[PDB]
């Protein structure tokens, strides 16, 4: 017994048909043409040529990104949210704009942490297949996931520390386990949890409008500090959707200094996060080619239970982006009535998301992107200059 996704002709395809074969559907995409299916292994040549059936691919594994690092009764000022110019932002915005929200994808939150809990907006969990909303489910078991929050998203208070934008709403999808091990298929069923939002529904209305839209509960920015190997079309396509719906991407580019970023993180719909040090050094371990840089070693965060911890790891970068992603959208909204487009891995200008992260990075080593920094490290005060001016 295998679990599998079949990617599909949704007008000639009866669900029913797999379990004639020893089949169970275990969840539909609601946003693409594909199922989950647990089947026998002896079985999938049957799969195959059933009616409707396009392609079936095998179930990978994504892993967590971030480790522990080398290395007050108030709060600290993590270097890293220093690094980023998060600070003088938050006099324009702290990213509590209420149709604004990020969707972290991860090992779960300590949803009761007293520096998070008042932006965790939404804890929801799809490990297994099975989308919980229960509290036993959704909440951490690891430590990775409360951490990569509190660096978007901690609590601007007299306590632990702070994120980027501690004003923002947080969506916290479970999509990996204890172990921060997750597969392919729960983490394409988080993108499309953080797609349809609580109540259960893209589009919701109309419209057809979804991230930047104050009738939707869709997420504006899904996060990712997770990577994995294998290329596989149903999470692309997912992706796709997610792209498509104006949502902007972000994920850990990896930690084997590999060449390459890997999946999410290497498709052009994704941005690409490396990790940098406190010298401005990239981070040894980072794999290259990302698209930006933020910090990734030595990073202070909130950390189960009702506590703090030190973490590196591409990892670590990605909330960093994230959380400046949700500054610029949050700004431009608040003077706008709307959201900038997510934009590509080639745009030079201020009229997209990412165009806006390239040209307001810092430019370190060689001039221009290059294959350590990509393009830069990352800034919110001059990013959200260049969104407003
Ligand atoms: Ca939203
Ligand atoms: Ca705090
Ligand atoms: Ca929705
Ligand atoms: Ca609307
Ligand atoms: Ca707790
Ligand atoms: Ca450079």
């Amino acid at each position: 017994t295998i679990r599998v996704i079949v990617s599909v002709d949704k007008a000639k395809f009866n669900p029913h048909e797999v379990l004639g074969i020893g089949g169970h559907i275990v969840y539909q995409f609601k946003l693409i043409p594909a199922v989950v299916v647990d089947v026998p292994a002896n079985a999938v040549g049957k799969l195959k040529k059933m009616p409707g059936v396009e392609k079936v691919e095998f179930d990978h594994q994504a892993v967590l990104l971030g480790k522990p690092s080398w290395l007050q009764p108030a709060q600290t000022i993590p270097w890293g949210i220093e690094r980023v110019k998060a600070p003088s932002v938050w006099s324009i915005t702290d990213g509590s704009v209420s149709v604004i929200q990020v969707a972290v994808l991860d090992t779960g939150v300590d949803y009761d942490h007293p520096d998070l809990a008042a932006n965790i907006a939404w804890c929801v969990s799809t490990l297994r297949g099975k989308v919980s909303t229960k509290l036993r489910d959704c909440a951490d078991q690891n430590g990775h996931g409360t951490h990569v929050i509190g660096t978007i998203a901690a609590l601007n208070n007299d306590i632990g520390v702070v994120g980027v934008a501690p004003g923002v709403q947080i969506y916290s999808v479970r999509v990996l386990d204890a172990r921060g091990s997750g597969s392919y298929s729960d983490i394409a069923i988080g993108i499309e949890q953080a797609i349809l939002g609580p109540d259960g529904v893209a589009d919701k209305d109309g419209d057809g409008i979804i991230a930047g839209d104050p009738d939707a509960d869709a997420a504006e920015v899904i996060s990712m500090s997770l990577g994995g190997p294998a290329d596989d079309s149903y999470l692309y396509d997912m992706i796709i959707q997610a792209y498509n719906a104006g949502i902007v991407i972000v994920a850990a580019s990896g930690n084997e200094g590999a060449p390459s970023p890997s999946y999410p993180a290497a498709y052009p719909e994704v941005i690409a996060v490396g990790a940098i040090d406190s010298n401005d050094n990239i981070a040894s371990f980072s794999n290259r080619q990302p698209e930006v840089s933020a910090p990734g070693v030595d990073i202070l965060s909130t950390y189960p239970d009702d506590s703090y911890e030190t973490l590196m790891g591409t990892a670590m970068a990605t909330p960093h982006v994230s959380g400046v992603v949700a500054l610029i959208q949050a700004a431009y909204y608040q003077k706008y009535g709307k959201i900038l487009p997510v934009g590509t891995f080639d745009d030079i200008s201020k009229n997209t998301v990412r165009g806006i992260l390239h040209i307001t990075a810092d430019d370190l080593g060689p001039t221009g992107w290059d294959a350590d920094y990509g393009y830069g490290v990352v800034r919110a005060a001059l990013a959200v200059q260049a969104a407003l001016g």
